[PDB]
């Protein structure tokens, strides 16, 4: 019912942006997007240094969600993700996880047919929408949407679609959420710097909850609960999201730290989201089995 | 079943210089018996991992001589079986793994094989799933210990290899000298604690004589997806590693240009964590099978 445009975008995950609507707790909001790009890419032959890089990784926001207080955090289903009918892929020399290795800038346009992904004649891709940047307005300076952090950001993690809750901090009074940076497809790393960059229409509910149970962002699935942490490597992305589901499960669990440990090492999963941002980004993974079987929710 | 190993004839380097303890052809049936990566020297509860000797962890039963194999080829090797013993073991050790500096104590702990199950606790299972950690051919170069893994493979801790996998290794020394280990009944992606649930067994496996090098080793293919494994220093550069041998492969052996590569990849395929615990760390990127089809590869 409440709906954001796509002409009302921030740049920055600020807690001085003015807020473009406000809800309640619990209530459905629709965020409309443009892609990471703004939507200025819309052929082949038009390269990537072309566009403006100050419209880069807009944001749709930031809502007001009212009773959310510093200290709190949001719960965020993801209800449903419609993109539009084309995306956009960039190839550019010196960046992403290939740098090196490209030899000339390359921009593809990927038309979307039904469930398809169209990358040629013969390769069409599923059609799996998701989220690239979600996130909340950090206490001290503003972040850049680029850049991912403890506020969520530019996370680029492909379990944020639809059927997946997603938990932020309130650091800030009313949390102002704001997402964009759609993806009409995306492995975990993204190695290349992008996903099927696309436009689109996110419904999600939003949930003030007044007691924060772990560390921040995380996110449940179907079947499986997963902490997310940024680092400047891969290295320490991955040891601190480890650790933050440890003395999760330690903290609430009748688990010592060193069962907690012998738990996840057999049973969990540690997983890359995205190797290319300013911040990289792994998430780790504990089946939601576990947590009903050791009593918490 | 044609060619048997007993456990008996283990090495600790995987070197150039270790004597065959057994030769097949291109083709055979080879059967590895294997001891735990603590040499089965933990099997009490009260036992700690500092207490035991250090010159007999990690080790792998072999050298195995593959004749006809050469320098320049690769070995195909199909897992058709894994049989581990009645329980394993797990230690969580402060200043070791991921978790080093959050744990208390150093703790060691018994799993029961029963059923398809490995039983964690009077409330928790999980679920029987056999791998092999420690597999490789000799260096050409100086030997390397096997709890190290490199090119050759040696200590990858890959959960994907496992049966119905089949395994691509170099040849780098002629008859490949082929040594395997390090059975757990369960670990999960990134080995965070330092340890899988640790257990000796059988492997039961046909090796194959491949002329020609046709991608980056080491590698697998599952029912549904092929892999490159890449190890490093950091898991940033092995993470980077795994993936530039995707894409040079698919690259080269395919229509595709370097940057079409690389937006399949991005777009369709997924990095993942191997371990994160040992002097190296291993990542894998995966892409599914019926795309290789598509491509004609
Ligand atoms: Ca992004
Ligand atoms: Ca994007
Ligand atoms: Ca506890
Ligand atoms: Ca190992
Ligand atoms: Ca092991």
């Amino acid at each position: 019912m409440i709906r954001l445009s796509n002409e009302n975008t921030i740049f920055f995950m600020d807690k001085e942006n003015v807020p473009i609507a406000s809800c309640q707790s619990g209530d459905t909001v629709i965020f409309e997007t443009k892609d990471c790009f703004s939507d200025q890419i819309t052929n082949e032959e038009q390269a990537l240094t072309s566009i403006d890089f100050n419209r880069v990784n807009p944001a749709t926001g930031p809502l007001y969600v009212e009773g959310a207080r510093r200290g709190d955090m949001l719960e965020i289903e993801i209800l449903d993700i419609k993109v539009g009918k084309q995306g956009v892929m960039t190839a550019a020399p010196g960046l992403g996880a290939l740098g090196e290795s490209l030899n000339s800038p390359t921009t593809k346009l990927f038309p979307i047919e039904g469930d398809d992904v169209v990358y040629s004649t013969g390769l069409r891709l599923p059609l799996q929408p998701m989220i690239g940047v979600i996130g909340t307005a950090p206490p001290g300076e503003p972040i850049n949407n680029g850049t991912p952090g403890p506020h969520g950001g530019n996370l680029d993690t492909k379990d944020i679609k639809p059927g997946t809750t997603v938990y932020l901090p309130v650091e800030v009074d009313g949390a102002l959420l704001a997402l964009g940076d759609l993806h009409a497809a995306m492995g975990d790393g993204e190695i290349l710097i992008c996903g099927v960059e696309i436009a689109g229409t996110v419904t999600l509910k939003v949930n003030v909850k007044k007691e924060r149970m772990f560390p921040l962002p995380a996110l449940k699935t179907d079947t499986h609960f997963m902490t997310i942490a940024s680092a400047e490597t891969l290295d320490a992305a991955a040891v601190q999201a480890t650790k933050n589901m440890a003395t999760f499960l330690a903290n609430r669990t009748a688990l010592s730290i060193e069962e907690a440990g012998m738990l996840l090492s057999g049973a969990g999963d540690l997983y890359v989201s995205q190797i290319v941002n300013p911040l990289k980004t792994a998430r780790f993974s504990l089946a939601l089995h576990y947590f009903e079987k050791l009593g918490v929710d």
